[PDB]
């Protein structure tokens, strides 16, 4: 199956916004989040990629939007940000997520996480905020953990390059190239998208175990369109899809 693009909505303060380099206090806003979720079904967009950045970051919530545009949309939303306990999980799947991503639970809890993995399989994916070779937490060596995480069965990853991450610099493709091959997992290419052949080359990544990417700051900065950008997830030649 092609790259599976997931557009994101990240939310703070009720607002989408996208931050520079994970920082918080970064945003630039982009209005609406529920907007930004209809707009990116109507492109013909699978999933959404919502990010809760407030809870995220330990510093309040924005559940109940995120709750309404997961009950809203009839596509797959991967949610994230701030689920770190039971309550807190049970909420995100009652609410409907196709999936949740674990973050600094997966460093603080191992234990918990480990659970939550047997427990919920494919429900579950892990994201690794990377810094170098260093875990951030919005948090101990990248490839320790990898093979923890592998060890307790992980199904999927999401690899963010933190560094990259909002500075439409390209994504840290040795990175994924690096994650990929140390695991059996699926991985989510995270950080760094600014152009249609970002796509592209992302796309020709899916045979080592790439088969996906979270796009924000692109979209949200007009490089390009979403049905675009799916158009060359999905094959369509970068110079026939440039405007």
């Amino acid at each position: 199956a092609m790259l599976t693009l997931l557009p994101a909505v990240d939310v703070a303060d009720g607002k989408a916004v996208r931050l520079l380099q994970g920082e918080a206090g970064s945003e630039t806003d982009y209005g609406s989040p529920i907007e930004a979720a209809r707009d990116w079904v109507e492109a013909g967009a699978e999933w959404i990629h919502l990010v809760d950045l407030d809870a995220a970051f330990g510093r309040g919530s924005n559940a109940p939007l995120l709750e309404r545009i997961v009950g809203e949309v009839g596509i797959k939303v991967e949610l994230s940000g701030g689920i770190r306990d039971d309550a807190s999980l049970t909420r995100a799947l009652k609410a409907g997520a196709a999936r949740v991503n674990l973050g600094t639970a997966a460093l603080e809890d191992p234990q918990w996480t480990a659970r939550v993995i047997a427990e919920h399989g494919e429900k579950i994916a892990v994201g690794l905020d990377v810094r170098g070779t260093t875990l951030a937490a919005r948090g101990g060596d990248l490839w320790q953990t990898l093979d923890r995480l592998n060890e307790a069965g992980c199904r999927r990853y999401v690899v963010t390059d933190v560094t990259k991450d909002g500075t439409l610099t390209g994504p840290n493709t040795e990175l994924l190239r690096q994650v990929a091959a140390r695991t059996s997992a699926p991985v989510v290419a995270s950080g760094g998208i600014s152009s249609l052949e970002d796509i592209a080359a992302l796309a020709r990544l899916v045979p080592q175990g790439v088969d996906s990417a979270i796009v924000g700051k692109a979209l949200y900065n007009g490089n390009f369109t979403l049905p675009q950008a799916l158009a060359v997830a999905g094959g369509a030649a970068v110079q026939d899809v440039q405007a």
